RNA sequence: ACGAGAACGCAGCACCAGCUGUCCAACCUGAAGAAGA
């Protein structure tokens, strides 16, 4: 008979998977300053461009 | 100078009354974004 044994996933390691892919940096910002990454959103950006 | 002549087999009348094209049934089965970029 099934049963119920619930499990956890403690990744102490980064993770990769894939789903999809994006090109070079034409919708991401990659910065360098502060040595920090973006991605961005879309109907934010869409209104954006709007105005 | 016909066993003759004259004489509508015609008049009234709903192929109609009751009746679920219904009952059971999963659009379901099997299938890593890796890899020397």
């Amino acid at each position: 008979m099934k049963k119920t044994y619930r499990v956890t996933l403690t990744a102490l390691g980064p993770i990769f998977i894939g789903g999809g892919e994006k090109l070079k940096k034409y919708e991401y910002i990659f910065d360098k300053q502060k040595k920090v990454a973006h991605m961005i959103d879309h109907t934010k950006f869409t209104k954006y461009l709007l105005e």
